DNA sequence: GTTCACCAGGGTGTCGCCCTCAAAATCCC
DNA sequence: GGGATTTTGA
RNA sequence: UUAGUAUUUUCUUUGAUUCUGUACGCCUGCCGGCCCCACCGGAUGUGACGUACUUCGCGAACGCUCGCGAAGAUGGAUUCAAAGAGGGCGACACCCUGGUGAAC
C-alpha cells in the first residue's frame, strides 16, 4: 500500500471514537472529463458557435458594467451586494437583477443559448463582488501608503531638499479617498513616477536612495480592473504593430532631413560618439558600417550623410518584403530584425535632439515609435490560450423528470458493466428537450433511449425546502425529430473509478457522491477553432465521515531539513522519542524540485501517520503550503482535520493536523535561542507541541511576531527539562 | 559592464476574493 | 400543454 | 501501473530508463568582400512560406483503393513509478525586449 489512496484507506479503518463535537462537512470535486470530439468531431463547429456566441453576450453584459461602474460607482455597488433585505429597484442579490436588466424581455443575438446567457449572468455577480471586496481592502491600505507619502513629503523630509537646490517638484495630486477611481490612481502613480525620476536624476546631490533608505515616495498598487477590463482587452496583432512602427521610423526619417543642421558644432561630434564603431545588432551594424565609412571619404556636409546612413537603416525595406510577400509575419527572426531596425532609425534620427538636452521634444517625438515596439514586442509572444467556459447552473429535474437547466451526464449501460458509455447530453437548439421517466412511462412526443440519466432532487438551500440533494437515476426519453447532442466523454478508470463506479459511492448502485454544477470547456490556442479542446467540469459533493476523538499514544513530528527535505520522528505521548528518520527551464525549476518533492513528501507522511496512527505535528515555503493543504483535504476526507473556512483560521490542534509555530530551539544538552540533522528538530517541534499543550497559548496568533517573555520561557524550560 | 530611476510592450507564476441552484410562478401555442 | 421564461432566496 | 475480493475509458499531468528520430524549392537570418542595399560567395547549420513523404483521427468503394483535418528535433515509442477539484476574474512578484538618465 504505502499510498495516499491506500493510507486514506487506513485512516478510514480508524476506529478512534466518534467525536460529539462533529460538525458535518461537505467534499466538494470535480471530474474534468474531455468531449471525444475525435469521435464525433462535428461537435466542434457547434460547440464553437455556441462559445463564440456567449462570448459576444459575455462582453456585451461587461463592458455594460463597466460603463455603469464608473458612471454610477455607487449604485453599482449597492446593485452587486444587494440581498433579501437591501434591495436594489426591488430585487435580490446580483443575478436577479442581471436577469432583470440584460436577458429579462430581452433579444438574444442568433445561435446564443438563452440558457448560456442565464448561466453566464447566474456566474457574473461571483466576479463582481470579488472586485469590490478586493478593492475595499486595497483602497485602505493604498490610502495608508498615500498617508505615509504626504506626511513625509513636501511635509516632514523636506530637510534634505533644503539641504541643497531643487526646492520642490511639482505637488502631488489631490486623490478622493472616499470615492478613488482607477484615473485617479493612474494619475497620483503618474506622479509618484515622476518624482522617483526626479529624485534619481538629481543623483549628484547625494541622493543615492534608489536603493538607500531614504525619501522614495512608494507606489499606490493593488487597485482591482474591473471584471472584464483586462480580459476582452483589444490587444494588438503583428501587421498593425509594424505599421505603426514602419510610420514612426519614416515620420523621424523624413523629418530628420536638417534637425542636424541646426548647430552641427557639437552636437555631431557627441551624434558621431553615440553611433560609432565597437551576430551585428541594428545598432552596432548601423552605427560600426554607415557612419563610419561614409563619413570618411564620401558624402561631406553631415546633414547629406545623415540622409545616406538613415536610407541604409531603412534598407530593411527587404524584410518589409520577406513579410508582406512571399511568406508571413510568422517569422519571428524577421519581425524582431525589423523591428529593430526601425528603432534604430529613429534614435539615430532624434539623435541632435537628444544631444541638445531637451528631453521634452524628444520624448513626444519617440512615444509613436515607443508605443509602436511595445506593441510588436508585446504580440511577438504568443504562448497562451483562450478559454471560455459554458456553465450549467444545476442539474436537478422535477417530479416528472424534466429537467430545469440544459445538461445531463447519461450512461449507456452494459450487461456485463464492462462497456458503458458515459456522455453529456446538451441541449441548446431549440426542441432539444429530455426526460427522466421509467421504462414502463407512456411520454407524448418522446422515444425511449439505452441512455440513463442522473438528475437530482432536493438541497433547495431555502429555509421552507432545505432538504438534502440527491441523484436520480432514471431512463433517458429525448425527442424523436429534436434530440440533445450527445458529448461522447473520455477519461481514465483511475477517474471515472473515483466518480462514476467506486466501491462504495458508485453513482448507479450506491449512494454517496452528489451532482454540483456544471461547465462545458473550450480551451482553444487563438484564432485556431478547429484545435480547441473540450471538457465537461462536473462539480460533486459528498458529507465527510464525522470526526474523531483523536487519544493520539504516537505523535508524528515533521520538520524542514537541508539534509532532508521533510525529517520525521515518531515520539510518544510523553515524549522520549520513539523512533526517527528522514523522508523522501520548466523541468528542473518547477516540477521537478516542488511537484516530484511534495507529493512524494505528502504520501509519505500520510504513510507514516496511518501506519503509525499518530497525528501530524507540522509547522505554521509555497512547497510546505502545498503539502499542507494536501493534509488538510486528505484528512478532512478521512474523518479527522476539519478543514477550515480559508485558510486564516487554522486552529493549532485540530485533528491529526497539529500546528506549532516556532522550534527554535536545540539538543546540545543545554538548548538554545552539533548533533544530527533535523530530525532532532522534528523531535522538538513535537515536544513544542506537547510544552504548548501545558502553557495554552493560541500559537497561531503571533506564531513568531512576539519574542519577548517567550524565547527565555522555553530555553529555561528545556534547561530544567532534564529529569 | 552591470545596477538603479522612469517610460512601452509582453511572458511565466501565486494570491485575493468568489463559486460550485432547486423550485416555483408565469406566457405559450 | 409541455416548453420557455421569469423571479426568488436567509 | 498508481482500488480494498472487485469493478469498465481512451482525461489533465509529473518523475525515472531505453530506443526512434523527413525531403526539395524559394525567400529570410549569420559572416566577408562592402558601408546599408544590390550582385557575388561560405557556412546556410536561426526563423518562415510552397510543395512532397511518415504517422494519426473522421468519412466513401473493393488488408488494399480515395476525400478532409492534425502532428513531424518542446516530436514519437518502450518499461517502470506516482498525483490530480475545478472554474472565473483581477491583481501583485519576477523575467525578456527596447529607450532616456546620470552614478560607479
Amino acid at each position: 500500500s504505502t499510498s495516499i489512496h491506500a493510507s486514506l484507506r487506513h485512516l478510514l479503518q480508524l476506529g478512534l471514537k466518534r467525536s460529539e463535537a462533529a460538525i458535518p462537512q461537505t467534499i466538494t470535486r470535480t471530474a474534468k472529463f474531455k468531449i471525444n470530439t475525435a469521435i464525433k468531431p462535428g461537435l466542434i463547429p457547434l460547440l464553437n458557435a455556441q462559445f463564440d456566441a456567449v462570448e459576444g453576450f459575455r462582453r456585451k453584459v461587461l463592458g455594460e458594467l463597466e460603463a455603469w461602474w464608473n458612471e454610477d460607482p455607487e449604485a453599482f455597488q449597492k446593485m452587486v451586494k444587494c440581498s433579501m433585505k437591501m434591495k436594489f429597484q426591488g430585487k435580490s442579490s446580483c443575478y436577479a437583477w442581471l436577469y432583470t436588466h440584460f436577458l429579462k424581455g430581452a433579444t438574444l443575438a442568433q445561435g446564443l443559448s438563452r440558457d448560456a446567457a442565464n448561466s453566464l449572468l447566474d456566474n457574473m455577480g461571483g466576479g463582481l463582488k470579488s472586485f469590490l471586496t478586493r478593492r475595499a481592502h486595497v483602497a485602505e491600505e493604498i490610502r495608508k501608503r498615500y498617508d505615509q507619502n504626504l506626511g513625509d513629503w513636501d511635509d516632514g523630509l523636506k530637510d534634505l531638499a533644503a539641504e541643497h537646490g531643487l526646492e520642490l517638484p511639482p505637488p502631488p495630486p489631490r486623490v478622493n479617498f472616499e470615492k478613488l477611481t482607477a484615473q485617479e490612481i493612474e494619475k497620483y502613480n503618474d506622479w509618484v513616477g515622476r518624482t522617483r525620476a526626479w529624485g534619481n536624476l538629481l543623483l549628484i546631490q547625494k541622493k543615492k536612495v534608489e536603493r538607500r533608505d531614504a525619501c522614495l515616495p512608494r507606489y499606490l498598487k493593488g487597485y482591482p480592473g474591473f471584471p472584464g477590463s483586462q480580459r476582452y482587452a483589444t490587444a494588438s496583432a503583428m501587421a498593425a504593430a509594424l505599421a505603426e512602427l514602419e510610420q514612426a521610423a519614416r515620420e523621424q526619417y523624413g523629418k530628420a532631413r536638417a534637425r542636424f543642421a541646426k548647430v552641427s558644432a557639437e552636437s555631431w561630434a557627441q551624434t558621431v560618439e553615440r553611433f560609432a564603431p565597437a551576430p551585428r545588432t541594428a545598432h552596432q551594424t548601423v552605427s560600426a558600417r554607415l557612419a563610419a565609412l561614409i563619413a570618411a571619404q564620401p558624402g561631406w556636409q553631415p546633414a547629406q550623410l545623415a540622409e545616406e546612413i538613415l536610407a541604409g537603416v531603412l534598407r530593411g525595406a527587404e524584410k518589409l518584403k520577406t513579410h508582406l510577400s512571399k511568406c508571413g509575419s510568422h517569422d519571428r527572426q524577421a519581425v524582431i530584425k525589423l523591428a529593430n531596425l526601425y528603432n534604430v532609425a529613429v534614435a539615430f534620427a532624434l539623435e541632435p535632439v537628444r544631444v541638445a538636452g531637451d528631453y521634452l521634444s524628444f520624448y513626444a517625438e519617440e512615444t509613436p515609435k515607443r508605443k509602436a515596439f511595445g506593441n510588436v514586442r508585446g504580440a511577438l509572444h504568443q504562448p497562451s490560450d483562450d478559454t471560455a467556459a459554458i456553465q450549467i447552473t444545476g442539474f436537478s429535474i422535477n417530479d416528472e423528470g424534466s429537467p430545469n437547466y440544459n445538461g445531463l451526464l447519461v450512461c449507456k449501460q452494459s450487461g456485463d458493466r464492462l462497456h458503458d458509455e458515459w456522455a453529456f447530453l446538451f441541449c441548446h437548439q431549440p426542441g432539444q428537450v429530455f426526460q427522466l421517466a421509467a421504462e414502463d412511462a407512456k411520454l407524448r412526443g418522446k422515444i425511449l433511449t439505452e441512455w440513463l440519466g442522473f438528475g437530482s432532487q432536493g438541497g433547495s438551500r431555502k429555509k421552507a425546502e432545505a432538504s438534502a440533494k440527491k441523484m436520480i437515476r432514471r431512463p433517458v426519453w429525448m425527442n424523436e425529430k429534436t434530440p440533445p447532442t450527445i458529448l461522447p466523454l473520455a477519461f481514465g478508470v483511475r477517474q471515472g473509478r473515483e466518480y462514476l463506479w467506486h466501491f462504495d459511492r458508485n453513482l448507479r448502485t450506491k449512494e454517496g457522491w452528489v451532482l454540483g454544477n456544471g461547465r462545458l470547456l473550450r480551451v482553444m490556442p487563438p484564432g485556431r477553432p478547429h484545435a480547441a479542446d473540450f471538457y465537461l467540469t462536473l462539480t460533486l459533493e459528498r458529507e465527510a465521515p464525522p470526526l474523531a476523538e483523536v487519544a493520539a499514544e504516537k505523535y508524528i513530528g515533521i520538520a524542514r531539513g537541508e539534509a532532508v527535505p521533510a525529517a520525521y520522528a515518531i515520539i510518544d505521548r510523553e515524549g522520549r522519542l520513539l523512533a526517527g528518520g528522514k523522508i523522501a527551464a520548466f523541468r528542473s525549476k518547477e516540477r521537478n524540485r516542488a511537484r516530484a518533492l511534495g507529493g512524494e513528501v505528502t504520501r509519505a507522511i500520510f504513510a507514516l501517520s496511518a501506519a503509525h496512527r499518530a497525528p501530524v505535528i507540522l509547522a505554521n515555503q509555497m512547497q510546505y503550503e502545498r503539502m499542507l493543504v494536501a493534509l488538510e483535504q486528505k484528512f478532512a476526507e478521512a474523518g479527522l482535520y476539519a478543514l477550515p473556512s480559508a485558510p486564516k483560521y487554522r486552529k493549532g490542534d485540530n485533528g491529526f493536523i497539529k500546528l506549532v509555530g516556532p522550534a527554535y530551539t536545540s539538543a546540545t544538552c543545554s538548548a538554545c535561542g552539533t548533533m544530527n540533522a533535523a530530525e532532532q528538530g522534528a523531535l522538538n517541534i513535537a515536544r513544542k507541541f506537547l510544552f504548548r499543550t501545558e502553557r495554552g497559548k493560541q500559537a497561531g496568533e503571533l506564531t513568531e511576531a512576539e519574542r519577548r517573555k517567550m524565547r527565555a520561557d522555553w530555553q529555561n524550560w528545556y534547561k530544567e527539562k532534564l529529569r
